[PDB]
């Protein structure tokens, strides 16, 4: 750097000048590249940050941090409280809240500006528990639009979540997969400290500032240097807002290190936390009083958002890998609130993942972490499809840490708070408030995920979002105006509707059934069932649409409808309705091993029983459960070869319990349920439906592909006084994506009765409908009475199974 130039007139300039000139933008600090006079000119502190009676109409003194002189409003650099002190105006927080029906902006303003006010470690329950000391924030919240909480992404760390906020992408896709990383292809290490985290090759996707800039919208800085005080960040934003129309940004960001910084030291609700909350609130008050001075307080959209929460964590709640492994010096642990394990040395081919996992599995009765291969993590975490994510992962229980060895924890108790846990954990939830002309007035919306906000911020700014993991339209209910008008994806493949085309003897599948048992009243009756007479009952929301090119058949049955894939030789989906009144029966003894050819579907597009017999690892289950047949006669339908799917014995324990006990429990509790079940194939763990040439496992000696997962979507009436099959209004859904594993090693209590571990597994693997859509290429809920935006909201819902 040639730091011999000057910042005279360039303080916090918006486009950084190119070396070897010296820099006066607000990253210069972080690159050792500021001009000599940067602090003197750009970081004035004289006389502090508030006008007092005695400074009112003072003579402009340019050494002052901010001004109380008569010309300050026009120069854009008054103290934020100037009008209050010197002109008898009220602080914004003292004014009543008044609906902002239209943007009330100064002339020259082409669009309401957006200000993102992000707060580090701002746990969701602060909104209620700290309400008495955060009057500015509470006004934004009750007068604007707010959720009870906002769900972060995993891991629930700072950089992964702020870059998710800026890109609408999962960390696996944007690349910032933790607060430290190693990247083998670069051979390189990213960390919180140091210079490496500033190289742009870490940062994938297209962040909002780049989306804005490419489309003609100017942006303020998103990164603030740690040595620029909050008061100066606010004044800088308010100065930028007084720039001329051609130079003025439309989007801005402010970031606070608090309350995170204190939360680490004192825990989430430590007595020391009251003051940081007060201070953030005061900052908010400064921004709003500043906006109001500039007549922007009914023009700008403000988003108050957190990156993650904070939990009680102490040194004594640390699990040490040295207590599990003998070989603890052959590994590298990325430690703390998650674990990632790789080999110390890439030249040691005597590193075995399998033995490391087994040595960490169910080894202590109260073990506070669970090892996973990353592809076996819950699909809701979307945490696998990146080379920077180690194959071995430890999911750590809330309130705990994991470390390699004790020396790592004392030759580094300091801390009483931390974060980074599973993003379903209550203590990790954070906040969202939207306030402004474009947000709704005094509106509460349901909790949603921070991946959705990029689309909305783009809407707010009139930008076309780059491709992202949001579901555009799912947050339209936040907005007064600027709604995105989404439409349903076009169906790509039309189904076939086969009739009876094959005689029994044409099949040689090696199946038997005990079913030679032969009436005219109920001969027309069953024909009606195979043409789809009951389909209105079992298919409540329309048939799912297939969004890729393939060959499939719709099959109707008395108790269930299916979309049967000629390519994968099993249903893509199976739909059935179980009313509150329905009865569970058993599989009669004579029908235990019964599998029946489907005369609507050719031998060449059918599974066969001989493959399952020959495959010593692999067994089979059914998508529509025999246990819920409406009649002895209807039960034969459930044993069609077209309803069969490959299942490991270990997995049949889970599936049988779900189908025999849980479906009926849910129907009783929810007043009927509609169930859609099916297979998922994600051998490359990218969260996306595999093509057939990606399948790595088949049922031995066959073309029957083995699913990696099985899903179910379980829908009912949100008003549970109406039965699922006659619901007039909004729906309620829960879903899961269970991993199809040949062991139950994941469940430490799996030697017990299914009543003690199965449901807990299923909860862990709760999913959004949207997650199943990505994994299957299906589009659900195509025919309802609800608006499409409401259905998009429903498809993004996750049932978390946390308490309140
Ligand atoms: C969440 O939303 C995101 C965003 O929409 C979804 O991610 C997209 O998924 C698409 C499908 O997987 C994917 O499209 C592929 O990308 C190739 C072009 O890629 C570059 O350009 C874009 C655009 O500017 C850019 O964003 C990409 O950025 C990635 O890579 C850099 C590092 O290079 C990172 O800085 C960044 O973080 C990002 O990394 C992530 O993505 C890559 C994959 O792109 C992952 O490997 C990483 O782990 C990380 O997650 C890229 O720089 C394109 O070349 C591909 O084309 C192949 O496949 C198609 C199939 O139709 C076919 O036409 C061709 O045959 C072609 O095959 C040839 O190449 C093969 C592989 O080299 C080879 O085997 C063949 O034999 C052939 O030679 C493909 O279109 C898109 O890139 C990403 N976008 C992002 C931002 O991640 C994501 O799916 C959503 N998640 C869910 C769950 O829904
Ligand atoms: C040690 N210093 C820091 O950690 C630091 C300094 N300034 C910031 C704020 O950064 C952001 C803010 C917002 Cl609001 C968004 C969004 N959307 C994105 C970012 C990133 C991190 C992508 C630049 N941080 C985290
Ligand atoms: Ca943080
Ligand atoms: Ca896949
Ligand atoms: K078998
Ligand atoms: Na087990
Ligand atoms: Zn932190």
């Amino acid at each position: 750097t040639a730091t011999s130039g000057s910042c005279k007139g360039r303080c916090f300039e918006l486009q950084e000048v190119g070396p070897p000139d010296c820099r006066c933008d607000n990253l210069c600090k972080s690159y050792s590249s500021c001009c000599h006079d940067f602090d003197e000119l750009c970081l004035k502190t004289a006389r502090g940050w508030e006008c007092t009676k005695d400074r009112c109409g003072e003579v402009r003194n340019e050494e002052n941090a901010c001004h109380c002189s008569e010309d300050c409003l026009s120069r854009g650099d008054c103290c934020t409280n100037y009008q209050v002190v010197c002109k008898g105006e009220s602080h914004w927080v003292d004014d009543d809240c008044e609906e902002i029906k239209v943007p009330e902006c100064p002339a020259g303003f082409v669009r309401p500006p957006l200000i993102i006010f992000s707060v580090d470690g701002f746990r969701a329950s602060y909104m209620k528990k700290g309400s008495k000391v955060m009057p500015n924030i509470e006004k934004l919240r009750s007068c604007g639009t707010h959720a009870p909480y906002m769900r972060p992404v995993y891991p629930t760390k700072t950089f992964p979540n702020l870059y998710t906020l800026a890109t609408g992408l999962y960390p696996e896709s944007h690349g910032i997969v933790g607060n430290s990383m190693y990247d083998p292809v670069f051979d390189a290490s990213f960390h919180l400290r140091g210079r490496e985290k500033f190289n742009h090759r870490w940062w994938g996707g297209q962040p909002l500032w780049i989306t804005a800039t490419k489309q003609g919208v100017r942006a303020g800085t998103f990164f603030w240097s740690v040595s620029i005080p909050h008061e100066r960040r606010i004044l800088t934003i308010l100065q930028w807002l007084s720039l001329p129309d051609n130079e003025r940004p439309s989007v801005y960001a402010f970031y606070s290190e608090q309350p995170d910084f204190s939360g680490h030291k004192y825990g989430p609700f430590g007595p020391e936390m009251t003051n940081p909350l007060r201070e953030i609130d005061k900052t908010v008050g400064q921004l709003m009083d500043g906006l109001k001075q500039l007549r922007l307080h009914r023009c700008v959209n403000v988003i108050f958002v957190g990156d993650h929460g904070m939990e009680d964590v102490t040194c004594d709640r640390t699990e040490f890998l040295s207590n599990y492994l003998t070989n603890v010096d052959d590994i590298t642990l990325v430690p703390g609130t998650l674990g990632r394990i790789r080999a110390k040395s890439i030249n040691n081919s005597k590193y075995d993942p399998k033995t490391i996992i087994a040595a960490l599995t169910c080894k202590k009765p109260d073990q506070h972490f669970k090892p996973y291969m990353k592809q076996h993590l819950p699909k809701r975490l979307h945490y696998a499809n990146n080379r920077r994510i180690e194959d071995i992962h430890l999911l750590v229980d809330r309130r705990w840490h994991v470390a390699r060895k004790p020396l790592d924890v004392y030759k580094k108790c300091f801390f009483q708070g931390d974060h980074g846990f599973d993003n379903k954990v209550n203590s990790m939830q954070t906040v969202f408030v939207g306030y402004g002309p474009t947000f709704k007035y005094r509106t509460k919306v349901p909790p949603f995920e921070n991946i959705e906000l990029y689309n909305v911020m783009c809407d707010l700014l009139g930008l076309k979002p780059a491709p992202n993991n949001g579901t555009h339209g799912s947050l339209n209910h936040l907005l007064r105006t600027n709604t995105f008008r989404p439409t349903m994806p076009d169906e790509v493949s039309r189904p076939n509707y086969p009739g009876i085309m094959y005689l029994q003897s044409e099949f040689d599948l090696g199946c038997t059934c005990d079913d030679k048992v032969e009436n005219k009243l109920e001969e027309l009756n069953k024909r009606l069932h195979t043409k789809g007479s009951t389909k209105e009952r079992h298919l409540l929301y329309g048939r799912p649409a297939v969004l890729y090119r393939t060959s499939y058949d719709i099959l109707y049955h008395t108790d269930f409808e299916s979309g049967y894939s000629e390519i994968f030789l099993m249903p893509l989906w199976t739909s059935y309705t179980i009313s509150k009144q329905a009865e569970v029966s058993s599989i009669p003894e004579h029908l235990t091993n019964c599998v029946r050819p489907d005369v609507r579907v050719s031998p060449g597009f059918s599974q066969n029983c001989l493959a399952y017999k020959n495959d010593k690892q692999m067994s089979y289950g059914f998508l529509f459960p025999p246990y819920l047949s409406s009649s002895p006669e209807a039960k034969y339908d459930a044993f069609l070869v077209t309803n069969m799917v490959p299942m490991y014995p270990a997995f049949k324990r889970v599936w049988a319990y779900f189908q025999r006990v849980l479906v009926k429990k849910y129907a009783s509790e929810r007043n009927g349920v509609n169930v859609i079940s099916g297979p998922i194939f994600d051998y490359n763990y990218d969260g996306l439906r595999d093509t057939e040439d990606e399948i790595k496992q088949y049922v031995e000696g066959s073309s029957i592909p083995v699913p990696t997962h099985y899903y179910s979507i379980i829908t009912s009436c949100l008003d549970f006084t109406q039965p699922a099959d006659k619901c007039d209004g909004p729906l309620s859904v829960s879903s899961f994506i269970l991993p199809h594993r040949p062991d139950n090693d994941e469940s430490c209590n799996s030697s017990e009765d299914e009543s003690k571990w199965v449901e807990e597994l299923m909860k862990m693997h709760t999913a959004r409908v949207r997650d199943i859509e990505h994994l299957t290429g299906l589009d659900f809920y195509r025919k309802t009475s609800r608006s499409y935006s409401e259905i998009l909201t429903l498809k993004t819902y996750l049932h978390t199974y946390e308490s309140e």
